[PDB]
């Protein structure tokens, strides 16, 4: 339900239609009775820098796997967008969701860039979001180099926060 993210309608668009819509895409898989999902939402509410950053750079969706809805999922570039109707369960399966919260960050074509299978405090999480949102990920050689640069960037932002 929309109740899954009550008060965060400014951040999350209706998940009946999921697409990057010419922004980076942020998909959060959550569920009922999930204390880390609750902590994640409180961070989004209360850390204005995090909230503003997401609203500026991301099309964001909160998918509650405690329920089953139909989602119109639209990815691909401008020349060829693929639109598929899928269930909550099929959407989670595509992303291989195994735990909640799972956070998926994708580019404007809907290509997965990075995934966090768990909660991360707001300082570190905003660093991950900037690494993707400012395009810094683009200058990396591979998955290993991206991970290494991202981890560097997070420590840097951690030093900065103190």
């Amino acid at each position: 339900d929309k109740k899954s993210y009550a008060g965060l309608e400014d951040v999350f668009s209706d998940n009946k239609s999921i697409s990057p819509n010419d922004k980076y895409m942020l998909l959060v898989f959550g569920r009922n009775g999930c204390s880390y999902c609750e902590r994640f939402k409180k961070d989004l509410k209360n850390v204005k820098e995090l909230r503003d950053y997401i609203k500026e750079h991301f099309s964001a969706y909160y998918v509650n796997i405690s329920y089953s809805k139909e989602h119109d999922f639209k990815v691909g570039d401008k020349n060829n967008e693929k639109e598929i109707k899928m269930s909550t369960e099929e959407l989670a399966q595509i992303y291989a969701v195994q735990s909640t919260p799972t956070i998926v960050l994708s580019d404007k074509t809907g290509k997965t860039i990075y995934e966090l299978p768990g909660y991360m405090p707001s300082t570190q999480f905003l660093a991950v979001l900037e690494f993707i949102g400012d395009g810094k990920y683009q200058d990396t050689k591979d998955d290993e180099d991206l991970t290494k640069k991202l981890k560097a960037y997070i420590k840097y932002k951690t030093n900065l926060s103190k």
